[PDB]
């Protein structure tokens, strides 16, 4: 089924148009492998949480997608939220990437401030892997990751607040 | 009396304050010859008005002084606020400053966009002539012409509006 014909967009939602767009493809014709949810299913883009007002039932949509025969792979970025109440930042805390001088490497991505993974340990695989299974076990049948360059804006971003103001153009770098 | 000990600041009033500190100056044994008026007696920085609020009643300021023996003197700058309803631009028109190309020098000052008058024409002096006497004639007792280098902001404030963002420092030219 990974080689059939996959929808995606950036992005289908609520959960509800997830599900009535997939019939309306089926009923003209079209066998429909998966369909792939991108960042706005997430709740502030933080990893493995669902939009609450968005995507209020996700087992429901699970279940209709299964019905109908159709996979359901859901994006993954590798950015952290650097969030107090946000449950992957404290279990994640000790397997993140740091920079020369031993702090954090904090940086900026989809959910605002956010720090990452750093996947060349084994405690980080270990840790990651096991977020994915939890993640795997409601029923998500595939995994898209996505920015994994891996890419941050802190950069970018900095330029833009400095000189926001200056009627000039950037290059693109 | 124009040798004599003068009192100025930017600047004295309201006008009720203008004539207390006239009288402890003198109960102290302060002979002073004359006070001055900088720009805040004026309405917005208007030439030739009186702030509605701070000086209100102009003659009794002036006769308040006169009793005193006290002289006042009252600062006028050369620039012309560029305002529909402001008498001095409407007369004055036809006798201000113009650029190469034909249109009226549209510059900053005091109070802020403004025209200045093109003193060097015998017709403009004959104008600027009638405005002081008529101002002369509530019984000020002396001119007291400031900024006529001549002085124009527009160039400074352009700067400033291009690149007040910039966390950058200007010279000073």
């Amino acid at each position: 089924w990974a080689f059939g014909y996959m929808i995606s967009r950036y992005s289908y939602y609520p959960q509800d148009k997830v599900v009535e767009l997939v019939d309306i493809m089926q009923k003209e014709g079209f066998r429909v492998a998966g369909v792939f949810l991108d960042i706005h299913y997430m709740d502030s883009y933080k990893l493995f949480t669902w939009h609450p007002y968005r995507f209020p039932e996700p087992k429901k949509l699970i279940d209709e997608l299964h019905k109908r025969n159709v996979k359901l792979i859901t994006i993954v970025d590798h950015g952290i939220r650097v969030d107090q109440n946000y449950s992957p930042f404290l279990s994640g805390m000790g397997k993140f990437c740091e920079i020369e001088s031993g702090e954090l490497f904090v940086g900026k991505m989809w959910p605002g401030t956010t720090v990452y993974p750093d996947f060349f340990r084994e405690d980080t695989r270990e840790w990651w892997a096991g977020l994915i299974s939890e993640w795997l076990s409601q029923g998500v049948d595939g995994i898209w990751l996505d920015m994994n360059e891996p890419t941050d804006f802190s950069r970018a971003i900095e330029i833009r607040d400095v000189l926001s103001s200056l009627p000039v153009q950037f290059r693109d770098d």
